[PDB]
């Protein structure tokens, strides 16, 4: 409920989301992050 919240939602759905979104094709090759990407999924999963 705290509005700094709703900001940070505000920044991350308006910039970040989209810019990976655009981004996406270059996330081919990860094997050696593998749980770096994971774990971007996992917290992309829980704002979801």
């Amino acid at each position: 409920a705290t509005d700094m919240a709703l900001a940070l939602n505000r920044y991350l759905c308006t910039a970040v989301l989209p810019l990976l979104t655009r981004c996406a094709p270059l996330f081919a090759g990860t094997e050696h992050h593998a749980s770096l990407i994971d774990s971007l999924l996992h917290t992309v999963y829980r704002l979801s």
